[PDB]
């Protein structure tokens, strides 16, 4: 399991 963060500014 992997890549578990999304910081996602617009």
């Amino acid at each position: 399991w992997n890549s578990n963060v999304h910081s996602y500014r617009f």
